[PDB]
């Protein structure tokens, strides 16, 4: 019954860190420090009720903070850079895509429910290794799904599964064709996460950016469920890899929680016997380089595109972006 | 005794189009996958190529047959013996010849015999709408065909039932990636994109100096044998009518089954599932020319004129079901 | 099934078997044949009306069915004993217990619930083969309940588990507290269907009949949940072993039923190269003396100690057993 | 290197009660259990016995404590690592010289070693009331304690971890038969009953020729192991107090998690995880006193007089913790 969905006796210093939910750079990690770590559970609330969802959708205030909570409590808390924080991140940073004004009213409510409850799930009970990893060792995950996007297809399920613990159906109010809708939407974002497909969602946006179409308002046109799921797969893999679009101080954060976690894979790896996977090689390792080669080939080819989408929407973005990019640089030992 | 001897000259026509398959089944007691599949095992010398303890073969074989639902009238053992030994014939054909190897053969006819194993005889799209708990483990994706492979593999973990017990670490890794691109293309929803991809290679078609296909890389390796696989699930309209029309009276009952069941639970009947506003003869003559005739057509094109014959039996049945509508 | 609000031909024909619902020996197997094939449904369901137990327990009518439906299409029409018209026989002959004059008014509606519920659920997704086939062929339901119960423990995950498919939670109106014990209760019912646990739940009634006290009414007395759930659970136990009790007639299509199963596992294990459970050897079988033993051993040591506790009141049962004991008896071949 | 000394000094006391876990926990980058059941291994010469592969053993023994927890405070592997140490050094307790055979005693290691992996640590009841996954598949029965037999023996299926692949079907069989008697007795309802069972062999004691504890059936023979295991997993307040304090800052830090947990969830608040309403000391006391004590005081009047020094030190440690009780 909280103010901000938990307890805390610094809620007055965490209530002026929440003011900045629609701004692009919050500083998720303070709002994990003052929530007690519950940056999901709390940043999850606030945007429920910022979006008046609860209300839509029949929501009981108890039983969304108790799948918050019991969600929250799947993603792993020894895990550096796939845990809590990074949903609670890429929750409030689709929170704020959704808000572009090149997409104003695009989007129904059950849609906007979808990306942020896909982006909530994404990533819960990540182990902290690769899908490459859960295959070559035959673990249970890789057998049950064939070897094909493993991690990812574990995400959606459990997400789904929570569902079903005590009080945690938070759709239970939502019509069997709103469940289904929602159902498929959130599937085929969270699919989408997986970064073996980037490539082909990248060639999309930029066909659908050549194709670009504008209502007699200033926004987007999106005729059909193919190109209204594939902005809000886009939306959601951006803000999955938006941390080095945000002010530098985050981004570094990022930067070696992501480094720290890889490291740990490549460790594993060769205790192992394993080929040591890329960038996992704390022996031979650029932190620095690979940050630069990160946003050269991949996070600024997807932004560039996304920006052109939603023109001038993201120029900042895209400009912090490139200062991020040059920074980095500046930092490569030679 | 007789019985023997009755189903020895049954098995004889294991590498012909047409095999009696329902009667072997009978015959066999209801084994026509375990007895299908020693049979062409051995023709193939498979089980000298991989070390395959016959023992371990026959139990992994009744083990994998006993979880195909003898209830289920289409979906059942009788039908996955019939893609066995289909393949098994399209493995043969000419312009095939030497081209897979002995590993990519098992693979082919490992996942053509586990491709559906435990079909509880209603679509993924019933166990979608009813929040099975199959759907909500594979996320609505290929939700059967996953769940074929996961039962196929986890069988030969059963006692004395691994029958790769001897393959090499290496072979093994291979095997099991080209049975999971082959059963997971078995799902229909994915007819259209293999048909339209499948046209593509037979445009670029490619014959050696030995006049038998040529396929480089794995990707065309793959996609051919996920097709022969594919038209060996879609060959029933392809074989003699009395096999044909056998197929169809199964098909049938499964579906007006699903149909009885939606309309148990109050659900929307599925189309063709409505017993009381069916078309079979109709909806036949519709899946041949659709589905069945587009895509063995290409298969035909793809090691032509090999096909020829099955290709003319085609449009022979095709004619006896449309000659058979009333008015 | 019906037509305008007025039942059909066979619908009528089949209200009025339904008429014996509360008697001993109803005929399930033409219930079964009448119900197209829906015999544990149309029972369940005409039972839950009898005791008002839609209305007690708040549970919408279609969601009973669509339930019913479900946990019936689980059990395998393929399986000759084990199946849904056994659950239905299981269901019923429970019913008749819990209405013995010895009992009245001792038991709650919650516990009333719990025994119909487990009667029906008992032997659900029965394979067809026993704990030991499972065990020794490496099953993965051997493994995942470590080889203890395995069935048993199967049967109640799978009845629990279908109440989440669509429109299929029963058990929506209860309060965490009634499901709760409702669920500890099925829980305990059921995997005392475990023949190896026969011995001490046996020696546990005797017991208890020892002990036996009344309220100089004939109706028995349970303080604890100790006495209450033991008596609850050798009830449901009796009528899972009930066949040798009831009219010859059906008692002999069981008889047929459960030798044709074992049958087939002996076949299974021979083909298996595995060795011959008891019983199972079709070429070297003596089904009436084996009933005999069943009836000597087992069924009527049970059954006699039921009649002792709720005595006088199952003086007529136990007169039909011997009769179909003496029966079986002169008819084995010397 | 510098450190492998003081590793492999540290490691001399394998043998001893009392040894520096959490030491050994530090100097092997947090690899106890692997380093622990590697020593151990070799100790006892399991590797050669059953012929099992160094390589097959280390990965799974890396696979298995990759799978405990590092986020739980008490149930991990440092308190996986100390629970196999601990049943090793019992197992060598002279009332038992020549009494288990080598199926027996890497039965006993191995369930050990097993009895708590994947633990989320919050307990049986937490996962019942929330109506978790766990809970709804093994019917709140034992929950946690089939998990942790589960994940133990799926493990071995992963790339090369099978242990056991050398061991004839008949020790399999009988090896998983004894883990899984064993593992599961360690779920803290099944105590009263592991003990009172316990007191009777005692007073029916018997034993041989060389007066080594006399076990016939296996009945006994798994009793005992049971006992072991157990005593080996309530070993704590019978180490030198310096050890038995950190693992009580341990279980607390666990249980006052689980009861935020439970307070931010408006559950009930389980007894002694309330950090509002904590009686860290009575607690342990009522502990050593109800439950530990009758334990221990059992198994050394079983071994007698082999664990004296064990149950006086567990009666000093209750003393101290009697006196640091507040009023
Ligand atoms: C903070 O930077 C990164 C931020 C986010 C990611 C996600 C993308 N894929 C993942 O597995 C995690 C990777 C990063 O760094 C990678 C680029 C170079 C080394 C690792
Ligand atoms: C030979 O009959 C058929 C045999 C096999 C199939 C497979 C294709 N999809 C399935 O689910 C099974 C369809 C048939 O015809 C059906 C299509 C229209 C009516 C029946
Ligand atoms: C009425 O027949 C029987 C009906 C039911 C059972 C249950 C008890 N155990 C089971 O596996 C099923 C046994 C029967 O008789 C058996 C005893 C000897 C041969 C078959
Ligand atoms: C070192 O202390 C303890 C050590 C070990 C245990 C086992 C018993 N249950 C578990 O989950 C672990 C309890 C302890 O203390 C408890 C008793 C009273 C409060 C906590
Ligand atoms: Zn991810
Ligand atoms: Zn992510
Ligand atoms: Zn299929
Ligand atoms: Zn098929
Ligand atoms: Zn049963
Ligand atoms: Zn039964
Ligand atoms: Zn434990
Ligand atoms: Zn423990």
């Amino acid at each position: 019954i909280p103010r901000f969905g938990v307890k805390t006796e610094q809620e007055d210093v965490l209530a002026k860190e929440l003011e900045d939910v629609n701004k692009w750079g919050l500083h998720v990690f303070r709002i994990a420090e003052l929530s007690g770590n519950r940056p999901l559970t709390v940043i999850m609330h606030t945007i429920f009720q910022e979006r008046d969802l609860l209300k839509t959708f029949k929501i009981p205030v108890d039983t969304l903070i108790t799948y918050l909570m019991t969600l929250e409590d799947h993603y792993h808390a020894d895990v550096a850079y796939h845990n809590n924080i990074h949903a609670a991140d890429v929750v409030q940073s689709t929170h704020v895509l959704l808000s572009t004004p090149a997409l104003e009213a695009v989007f129904t409510d059950l849609e906007i429910l979808a990306a942020i409850f896909a982006s909530a799930i994404h990533d819960v009970d990540h182990p902290g290794v690769s899908n490459q990893f859960l295959i070559n060792t035959n673990s249970e995950l890789a057998l049950m799904y064939n070897d094909s996007s493993v991690l990812e297809n574990h995400h959606l399920a459990v997400g789904f599964k929570l569902l079903q613990e005590e009080n945690c159906d938070i759709f239970q109010n939502l019509t069997k064709k709103q469940r289904q809708s929602l159902r498929k939407m959130v599937i085929d974002i969270v699919l989408a996460t997986d970064m073996s497909k980037h490539m082909n969602l990248l060639a999309d946006l930029k066909t659908m950016v050549e194709t670009k179409k504008v209502t007699s308002s200033g926004v987007l046109l999106l005729d059909n469920y193919s190109d209204r799921i594939q902005v809000l797969q886009n939306m959601v893999h951006c803000a999955d890899l938006s941390n080095p679009t945000k002010p530098l101080q985050l981004y570094r954060q990022w930067t070696d929680r992501i480094m720290e976690e890889f490291f740990r894979q490549g460790d594993r790896e060769r205790e192992r016997g394993m080929e040591i996977s890329p960038m996992c090689d704390k022996h031979n390792a650029s932190v620095e380089k690979s940050q630069v080669g990160f946003i050269d080939y991949i996070v600024h080819p997807l932004w560039e595109t996304w920006a052109d989408l939603v023109h001038p929407d993201a120029q900042d973005i895209l400009d912090t972006l490139e200062d991020n990019r040059e920074w980095y640089q500046s930092t490569i030992p030679q």
